[PDB]
């Protein structure tokens, strides 16, 4: 159930 993610070394926080 993907939702919305938010990695540190990505930098984004939108989508999962």
């Amino acid at each position: 159930v993907p939702i919305i993610y938010c990695n540190r070394r990505t930098x984004k926080c939108q989508r999962f």
